[PDB]
């Protein structure tokens, strides 16, 4: 039996769940260096590194 995680208070600190796939991997601390913000889970496994993305598809996302 398996249905539940246990992420850290950055990933998820209070400000609001979210889950738009499975999983996603930065997009709020760093959103800079390379690959900006990247989601992995069903149906979308993808990831942007570019300023586009990592501007329009990273403040939106859960940071701030």
């Amino acid at each position: 039996l398996q249905d539940e995680v246990g992420a850290p208070p950055a990933l998820s600190a209070e400000e609001g769940v979210m889950e738009t796939r499975a999983e996603c991997r930065q997009g709020l601390l760093p959103c800079k260096d390379n690959k900006c913000y990247c989601c992995i889970g069903g149906g979308t496994r993808q990831c942007y590194a570019t300023l586009a993305e990592c501007r329009h598809a990273c403040l939106p996302l859960n940071t701030n």
